[PDB]
């Protein structure tokens, strides 16, 4: 359930995210930036909401949403796009669209660690997060 993903977890490693953020219209320099920072995510419940809020040295973000309702969200790459995100099963998806394009997230709790797969057409990348 949400409950599994409720609490603060750190990026520790991430593959293929540089062809990601090219993917969906990243600059080269702000990818540079991309490919290293290591945010903090902290997922908590609040009444019929899910927040999840983003703590980086690049950017802060955080969305408040209720499961399976469309809302407008404004990601930290500038889109300004209409998302929902739903539980299957046990795994939380996040799909966003935008001018015509879609891009998912998936996020699951692995052997302990947020494991989250992110979409973008044929491009797929994975950051894995630890609980702190």
């Amino acid at each position: 359930m949400v409950e599994a993903f409720c609490a603060t977890w750190k990026l520790t490693n991430s593959q293929n995210f540089d062809e990601y953020m090219k993917a969906l219209g990243v600059g080269f320099a702000t990818r540079q930036v991309g490919n290293v920072t290591k945010p903090t995510v902290i997922i908590s419940q609040e009444g019929d909401k899910v927040v999840i809020r983003t703590l980086s040295t690049f950017k802060n973000t955080e969305i408040s949403f209720q499961l399976g309702e469309e809302f407008d969200e404004t990601t930290a790459d500038d889109r300004n796009c209409k998302s929902v995100v739903s539980l299957d099963g046990d795994k939380l998806v996040h799909i966003q669209k935008w001018d015509g394009k879609e891009t998912n997230f998936v996020r699951e709790i692995k052997d302990g660690k947020m494991v989250m797969t992110l979409t973008f057409g044929d491009v797929v990348a994975v950051r894995h997060y630890e609980k702190a």
